[PDB]
């Protein structure tokens, strides 16, 4: 029971202060495969709910630690109605302001972080509406929030257009999708689009396929 050890020992009451160590190696137990996001999730959820606001607010601190660390299985525990809920609710009977703080600090990375992906629009909303309500949010930092991004695909070279097989010539000529890498005609490529999973803000050319995705995600 290693993982169980491990939170036990991050969120302790006799904790004096954040034990950096045993969250990274947490990190990596959920990595490695030996502990399942669900389960380690859950774990880390009842240690947010004590009683007690200083193991609270470290299991806050394994939480945002494990969602930035571990990737989408991880992501997909937290982004979430069931999630919002519980910490709309946990922030609702806060008197402790440090946890108050992390909790908004949470919802708004994670708002970001998780911008333009429909199943996780209910973390943007719930930001939006504490904002409306008049929660008072940490300054912003972007650097809190690009944890779930990923670089653009590598460009693929082929004799034809990867959608309509038109051979490519000297008046056929190629062009990519910045999207998906694959090598298309213009006229399978004609659309533009921003793509900010790959961090671009700039409207680049894209296929049919991977504008609508993009066009249906926004
Ligand atoms: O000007 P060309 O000699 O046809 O060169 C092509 C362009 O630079 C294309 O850019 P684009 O995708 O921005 O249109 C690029 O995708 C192709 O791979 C190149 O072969
Ligand atoms: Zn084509
Ligand atoms: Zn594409």
């Amino acid at each position: 029971g290693t993982f169980e050890r491990l939170l036990d020992k991050a969120t302790s009451q006799l904790l004096l202060e954040t034990d950096w160590e045993s969250i990274l190696q947490i990190c990596d137990l959920i990595r490695q495969g030996d502990t399942q996001a669900k389960y380690a999730v859950n774990s880390i959820k009842k240690k947010v709910n004590d009683k007690n606001p200083h193991v609270a607010l470290y299991a806050l601190e394994v939480m945002e630690s494990v969602v930035k660390n571990c990737g989408q299985t991880v992501h997909d525990e937290v982004a979430n109605k069931q999630t919002m809920e519980e910490l709309k609710d946990l922030l609702k009977r806060q008197v402790e302001v440090n946890v108050r703080n992390k909790i908004l600090y949470l919802i708004q990375a994670w708002a970001h972080a998780f911008r333009n992906e429909p199943k996780y629009k209910v973390v943007q909303d719930t930001y939006q509406i504490m904002k409306v309500e008049g929660h008072v949010f940490p300054e912003f930092k972007e650097s809190d929030a690009m944890f779930a991004a990923e670089r653009a695909p590598d460009w693929v070279d082929a004799e034809e257009c990867h959608r309509c097989r038109v051979q490519f010539g000297v008046m056929t000529r190629k062009h990519h999708c910045r999207a998906c890498g694959q090598i298309f005609c213009g006229k399978c490529s004609s659309k533009y689009s921003t793509i900010p999973k790959f961090g671009i803000e700039k409207e680049v050319r894209v296929c049919e396929p991977c504008y609508e995705q993009l066009n249906r995600k926004a």
